């Protein structure tokens, strides 16, 4: 029975999570500071997220331990301790959203990316995100709370003084706030937007790669049309497709060799010289094996690197959802099913631990998925 025993377990697990969350995320921040190849806008959002995770370990976890005792407290002081973690969760959602959008600009408008997405603007965005996060997570302190209807028997039983409550999460934070405002509007909607941004990212990477492959089969389909053609009207036709395809590819060092050759051969076809156009078009086979093939596979290789980075970002966002959704779903049962008995305490505490674990996991993702983080991690440790 002794509540101190079950409490001892919950506390030592929370403290273990805290140590890990602080250590791992301190290493992320140190790595970005030391390695100028990690100083890019994407990674300022990683740092902001790492800073939220550090604060989970230093403040949210000590707060959660404190609030699990039900200690007597002025109700608004209780709300701050109860709600501060909602600030950190929101800040995380905003950083994750920013990363998604960053990776989308990078892949869908590489033209204007560096031009549109700068480091001083990113800092301004992060500041605004933290301010909003405070405003959302501390909204119960503006009056959307249960401080005006305190549980007087619980306060008396605990020996609390005048104008104090027993400080327990569900006693002071209204469940309509947690479900409608925090979960549906501030968590769920952003996560679905994120899901939409990632669907768009992977679709765009796919269309771009089909195109590269498409333009490439066209240059080749047409080069066999030319080589087996009989009428001259055909050479013109097939070589005309190579040109257009040659420019899309250029857009999508020595393409001007390729286009110059098509142009040479084109003029021959129009002047009725089929055998010499066919032979001139044959030069196109060399410049392809020396240049055009080169654009192709490096473009393929850069594209795949961006998809890889986007996958890494999506995993981090998926793991956030996974760690936090159970608590939100429990709150939905509590709120929407009064006829149901309340989820038991051991499960409440498992869901809280699970959410806190999220703050440990990201450094491992970085280390296993991003070579530059991993290399920087290994150097720091020596
Ligand atoms: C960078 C840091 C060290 C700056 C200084 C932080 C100080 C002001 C903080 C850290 C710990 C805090 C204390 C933590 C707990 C309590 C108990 C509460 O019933 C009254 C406030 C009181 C006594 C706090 C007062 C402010 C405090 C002393
Ligand atoms: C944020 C950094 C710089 C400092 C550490 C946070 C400090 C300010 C936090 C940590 C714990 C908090 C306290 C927790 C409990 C109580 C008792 C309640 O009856 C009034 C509010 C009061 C006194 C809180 C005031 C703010 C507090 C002291
Ligand atoms: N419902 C809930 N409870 C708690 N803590 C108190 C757990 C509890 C619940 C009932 C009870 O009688 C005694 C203790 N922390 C909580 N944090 C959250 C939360 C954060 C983000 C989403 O939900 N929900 N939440
Ligand atoms: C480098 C230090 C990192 C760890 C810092 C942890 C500091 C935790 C700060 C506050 C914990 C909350 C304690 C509140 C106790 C209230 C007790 C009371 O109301 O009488
Ligand atoms: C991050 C800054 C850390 C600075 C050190 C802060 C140290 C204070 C930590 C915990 C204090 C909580 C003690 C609560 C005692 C109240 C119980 C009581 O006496 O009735
Ligand atoms: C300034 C930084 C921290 C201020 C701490 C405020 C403590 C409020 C005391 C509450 C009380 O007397 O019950
Ligand atoms: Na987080």
């Amino acid at each position: 029975a002794p509540p101190i025993m079950g409490s001892s377990v919950y506390i030592t697990v929370e403290l273990a999570i805290a140590v890990l969350a602080i250590l791992g995320n301190v290493l992320v921040c140190w790595a970005v500071w030391l390695n100028s190849n990690l100083q890019n806008v994407t990674n300022y959002f990683v740092v902001s997220l790492a800073a939220a995770d550090i604060l989970v370990g230093v403040l949210a976890i000590p707060f959660a331990i404190t609030i699990s005792t039900g200690f007597c407290a002025a109700c608004h002081g209780c709300l701050f301790i109860a709600c501060f973690v909602l600030v950190l969760a929101q800040s995380s959602i905003f950083s994750l959203l920013a990363i998604a959008i960053d990776r989308y600009i990078a892949i869908a408008i590489p033209l204007r990316y560096n031009g549109l997405v700068t480091g001083t603007r990113a800092a301004g965005i992060i500041a605004i995100c933290w301010v909003l996060s405070f405003a959302i997570g501390l909204t119960p302190m503006l009056g959307w709370n249960n401080c005006g209807q305190p549980k007087e028997g619980k306060a008396h039983s605990q020996g609390c003084g005048e104008g104090q409550v027993a400080c327990l999460f569900e006693d002071v934070v209204p469940m309509n706030y947690m479900v409608y405002f925090n979960f549906f509007a501030c968590v769920l909607v952003p996560l679905l937007l994120m899901l939409g941004v990632y669907l768009r990212i992977f679709a765009a990477a796919r269309r771009q790669l089909a195109d590269l492959e498409d333009n490439w089969e066209t240059l080749n389909d047409n080069l066999k049309v030319i080589e087996k053609a009989d009428n001259a009207a055909q050479v013109k036709d097939a070589l005309t497709k190579m040109r257009a395809a040659a420019l899309d590819a250029q857009k999508a060092h020595g393409f001007d060799i390729l286009v110059g050759q098509i142009d040479d051969a084109l003029k021959l076809a129009n002047e009725g010289k089929v055998k010499e156009a066919q032979a001139a078009a044959e030069q196109l086979k060399t410049t392809r094996n020396a240049y055009i093939q080169k654009y192709l596979e490096r473009a393929r290789s850069t594209l795949q690197k961006e998809v890889h980075a986007a996958k890494s970002a999506a995993i981090i966002a998926g793991l956030f959802a996974l760690c936090w959704l159970p608590l939100h779903i429990i709150n939905c049962f509590t709120f929407f099913c009064p006829d149901c008995s309340h989820a038991p305490l051991w499960l409440m505490y498992l869901a809280i631990v699970l959410a806190h674990t999220n703050s440990v996991v990201n450094p491992f993702i970085y280390a296993y998925r991003i070579r530059e983080f991993r290399q920087t991690f290994r150097k720091i440790i020596r």
